[PDB]
């Protein structure tokens, strides 16, 4: 069986699974059972599944190259899929949640979940939470009695609890951190001191890279029981540096891709937020390119954001980008060396996922 | 050692604990430790602690009548007051989230943590995420050898996931089942013809029970090894009956407790919810009654809120209230003697769990 398809197929199963449960367990009526149904089709799919079928790639690579009896291939790969899933509706938590957050209006051509007439916020705040609970609910049930259990709980748990420890950083990046303060309204920086590449590199490790890339490999090696095939340490440095790449490829989309290419109206700008392109055009300018910079950065005013728009394009970014991507080629060609000395099978899935994002053109 | 100071002392070290962790595996900052701390405690403290305290009384109830070390009765009643800070904080979770859903105002005499000005809804969701992924980072770090730590985790995930599935019956009590639909903006009934007190009654079992009287009575069994020592069957429904006897009241306050005393301004009524003294009034009301509480209920007009009041205050609901309450008496009686043929001592802590509940007067 292809990958993909088997992928797709263990999504049906376990929706259903988790409808039922509802009916036999929490007293569910039909008419919410079907708006859960669709609150999850369309939160959860929709995307290429690219960080839960590295699930599934990891334990595929694995099972070319040890010995098993059919059913446990099987088994395996069921495992990857459920896990993979939990990946995907663990990103789909934090989609709905950052939406709302954010007052986003589009995600891939279609509203966010909170916009759709019969949701509201009121209820969207909600779903997001049942999302994540329902990652649990599949690792109770599908992995109950399997060794790995403990381990994938834990690391999912500190994932997670990351990734929301990331958004506290990306949602603050704007302000000075020693005028943060539950009491006063926060005021945007005017100085930008902390639009820095180490500032940037934290805000992005702990948002999106321990969910995205560390989490999908290390789970693979967890359903796979190979994590002695791997220097841990090295899949965490591979993991935060292809990570890193990806959001800063995320980062120049925002401003430069249009719209409807992009599936969004992109406000990075307007938000002031401590974007790639921010931080290496400050890291560049000149002190009247800064104070143009300053004077324009961080409003709705659409004058004000073509500005910026202006300025980064001026300022020969995509020269920086280059150097910024030879540097990233040059650390993970190595990475997959060290990571060979253990594992061919998890080097080459380590190379496929960089290949992936590297040649992404979405 | 009295049970409150410990379980205060607790806190600090719990606190300290998630803080330091943050500084020594997160990359946090002194500013944003100190933005969490404030949070942590403004969402956390100032409550009675009841479901965290009844975690250390049901464990004291056993350490009394069980034969241990001295270090091994510390090591419990350390471990019942980490698990009773998790279910705080599970609480505080729900009510950030729940507050910023509703569009609350005040909570117990101050504003909504959302409300803070240097908060907003953008941190204010996080920041309740946060507050829940603190409950396992607990659980892991505290009960990382313990033998129920399996059995703590997956009943704390199912309380958690009813507790979601009980807001979700909550906020869409007002709407008519059929009608529920993620594209169609939804009405109120008009109808009222879910306005049961079955429905009810599956409402308040999931949103309030499990996570208020169920999670701390068998987190103190959980901690005590003593889940031999009852029929969880009857602890289940005792949990049930007495939490729905807490919600009962909580709903007459929402009405007719002035709003210095109840730390709010009351908007049940407004807001449409399917309160106790709605399915009460109907389940009485005569045609012209019904129909008085149709063309007023759900609707923010003052004058059309107190037609409704007077509606209930002229329909003898207190009478109503008295049955109700000499019935739950009757049965949480009953239980409190089925409970007794496996222990005398949980027994007793049920008993004090009813009397705090039943003679409550906040
Ligand atoms: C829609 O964008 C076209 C495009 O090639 N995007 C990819 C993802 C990319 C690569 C490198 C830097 C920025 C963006
Ligand atoms: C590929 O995105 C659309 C686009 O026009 N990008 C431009 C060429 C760019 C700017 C800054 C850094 C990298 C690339
Ligand atoms: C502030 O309310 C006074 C008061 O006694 N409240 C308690 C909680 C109560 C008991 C029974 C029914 C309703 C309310
Ligand atoms: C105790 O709350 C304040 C209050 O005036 N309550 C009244 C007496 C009441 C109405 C309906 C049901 C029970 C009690
Ligand atoms: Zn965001
Ligand atoms: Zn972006
Ligand atoms: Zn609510
Ligand atoms: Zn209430």
């Amino acid at each position: 069986m292809a990958s993909m398809e088997r992928f797709l197929s263990v999504y049906d199963e376990v929706q259903a699974f988790l409808l039922d449960q509802l009916q036999s367990k929490y007293e569910i009526d039909p008419n919410r059972a079907r708006y859960l149904r669709i609150m999850m089709d369309t939160t959860c799919l929709g995307g290429k599944y690219f960080r839960g079928m590295t699930v599934v790639n990891v334990a595929e690579g694995f099972l070319a190259v040890t010995q098993h009896d059919e059913a446990t291939k099987e088994r395996i790969l069921h495992d990857a899929c459920v896990g993979g899933w939990m990946i995907e509706f663990l990103q789909a938590h934090y989609l709905v949640e950052d939406d709302i957050m954010d007052g986003s209006v589009m995600r891939r051509g279609k509203p966010c979940w909170y916009r759709f007439p019969g949701v509201t916020t009121q209820c969207a705040i909600n779903d997001g939470i049942i999302l994540k609970s329902w990652t649990q609910i599949m690792a109770w049930h599908y992995f109950a009695d399997r060794p790995f259990l403990k381990d994938l709980l834990c690391l999912f748990q500190k994932v997670d609890y990351a990734t929301a420890v990331g958004q506290m950083y990306d949602v603050t990046s704007m302000c000075d951190s020693n005028k943060l303060d539950p009491e006063v309204a926060q005021p945007m920086t005017t100085d930008f001191a902390e639009f820095t590449p180490a500032i940037y590199k934290r805000i992005v490790k702990y948002k999106t890279t321990f969910y995205t890339y560390l989490l999908p490999l290390v789970m693979g090696l967890l359903v796979s029981e190979a994590a002695a095939s791997v220097e841990m340490n090295l899949v965490e440095r591979v993991a935060h540096l292809i990570g890193e790449y990806f959001q800063v490829q995320d980062d120049v989309m925002d401003c430069f891709t249009p719209p409807e290419q992009l599936g969004k109206v992109g406000t990075d700008i307007e938000d002031a937020k401590c974007s790639w392109l921010a931080v290496t055009f400050l890291g560049k300018a000149n002190a009247a390119q800064v104070a143009e910079f300053k004077a324009n950065y961080g409003e709705k005013d659409p004058a004000k954001v073509a500005v910026v728009k202006r300025l980064y394009s001026k300022a020969n970014l995509q020269a920086d980008f280059a150097a910024y991507e030879a540097e990233v080629v040059r650390e993970v060609e190595s990475l997959i060396e060290q990571l060979k000395v253990k594992s061919p099978t998890f080097a080459e899935s380590v190379a496929v996922v960089w290949e992936k994002t590297h040649k992404r053109k979405k």
